[PDB]
């Protein structure tokens, strides 16, 4: 079926390796969404994924779907359309947040992953430019989008499956913590000269807070992250946790 | 669907925790076959299979044809069970057939097609992730080369940001193809009547596997067998010997 038939094109408002998105305007009803063309390998399941997650949910921190489009080599998502760009762009003119708007946008994310983790989907791509702004309000308004890395988490054996350890939601938290630090400082608290090096800065934990940045935070915000950026994610703060922190009150 | 209209039951074949298989016979047609009846998961609970892995069970078997592995003919589903009617194989568990009894060859023999089988998996990307004796059936016990087929597709599966990614992502190695490569490793050695790695506690077995200790005893060994062996009972995956190379290897080729 033709979406070309129901839609007037616009032009991009993002990319990515395997991904357009474009505006788009609903010939019948005037309304304009974010269509999603993701291109599928000829030679997915990914794909459907993504869109069963998207199906699922409905919050007013998250991003919505529309309808869902197939052609012969792009397979077509038409999505709530937010218009106020990403919190990294927001990031961006802004240069850092005092404690008072980070907690805002950080409200904001805690309930979209509160909801999300109450559903068992973990989002796994939590990070600012898949954070977006709806109106870029002195306070502004948040939506989750970038969904499908995002999962439902539920004597022969060989040592891979003997010590197997499954992924779970607690990679979200981690994400929050580390989207936290970025927000009162300029910076990325793992970041190396090298790829190498900033993933050995991951595995071993090896950050600090700097005084160039973090020389007059509070106390309580210090806490919220040293509590999110911990190891073993069995001992990391848990969303529900997160969301009564005295930092949050 | 309502399965005793049309098959008439026979003698129990095997068990597990959560399925029977049956003999029966299809009324249509007087041919015979093995029908597992599958106990359905009641709620979201650790009785019974979920429906997810019922599905994927289904899904794998009705999408592989293969001398060595066994063929998916209907389904059937009621109150409590998922019915999957099976290509029956007659001549018992390859456990059976090593508990009445190996000379190299006679191992080889039954490698050889367990290898052709798992190649023909692996090809499509299919990690079988439970292949043991009592998953292996015979098509006849009674002659001098018993030809096999792989059964029990239960646990069968497909096979498929850095500053802002949790520790275990980053530390994260998914499960594949070499499991089964592992497997085949236990099941060669098994070919001296012994385990490789059995404990006394299920957690010394633990221990030992992940630790990767066996030894080629004097009491049971005594040349190509034992490197075979070794390069595939091996702790990273990564460098464990593929399908590929063990049709390749010398005690093989
Ligand atoms: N609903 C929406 N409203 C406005 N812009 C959106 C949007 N959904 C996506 N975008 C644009 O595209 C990006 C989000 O979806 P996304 O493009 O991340 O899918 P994706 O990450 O799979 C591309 P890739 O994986 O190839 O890098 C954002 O940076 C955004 O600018
Ligand atoms: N197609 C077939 N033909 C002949 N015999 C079969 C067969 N499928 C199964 N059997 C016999 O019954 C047993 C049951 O099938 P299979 O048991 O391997 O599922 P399963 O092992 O996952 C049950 P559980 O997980 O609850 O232990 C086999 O070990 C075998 O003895
Ligand atoms: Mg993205
Ligand atoms: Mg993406
Ligand atoms: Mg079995
Ligand atoms: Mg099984």
């Amino acid at each position: 079926e033709n979406v070309d038939d129901y839609y007037d094109t616009g032009e991009e408002l993002g990319s990515g390796q395997f991904a357009v998105v474009k505006k788009c305007r609903e010939k019948s009803t005037g309304l304009q969404y974010a269509a999603k063309f993701i291109k599928k390998r000829r030679t997915r399941e990914d794909i459907e994924r993504e869109v069963s997650i998207l199906k699922e949910i409905q919050h007013p921190n998250v991003i919505t779907l529309h309808e869902v489009y197939e052609n012969k080599t792009d397979v077509i998502l038409i999505l709530e359309l937010v218009a106020g760009g990403e919190l990294f762009d927001f990031l961006a003119e802004k240069e850092s947040l005092t404690e008072e708007e980070a907690t805002e946008f950080l409200k904001q994310i805690l309930n979209g992953v509160y909801y999300l983790h109450s559903l068992q989907i973990a989002h796994f791509d939590l990070k600012p430019e898949n954070i977006m702004l709806l109106d870029r309000v002195p306070k502004p308004r948040i939506k989750i989008i970038d969904f499908g890395l995002a999962h439902k988490i539920d004597e022969f054996v060989a040592p891979e499956i003997v010590n197997y350890e499954p992924l779970g939601l607690e990679a979200d938290m981690w994400s929050i913590g580390v989207i936290t630090y970025i927000l009162l400082s300029g910076a990325s608290p793992f970041l190396g000269d090298t790829k190498q090096e900033t993933l050995a800065n991951v595995s071993a934990v090896n950050y600090e807070f700097e005084d160039e940045y973090f020389s007059n935070t509070s106390a309580l915000a210090k806490d919220f992250i040293r509590r999110l950026l911990v190891k073993d994610p069995k001992k990391r703060m848990t969303i529900q946790d997160s969301l009564q922190h005295p930092w949050i009150k």
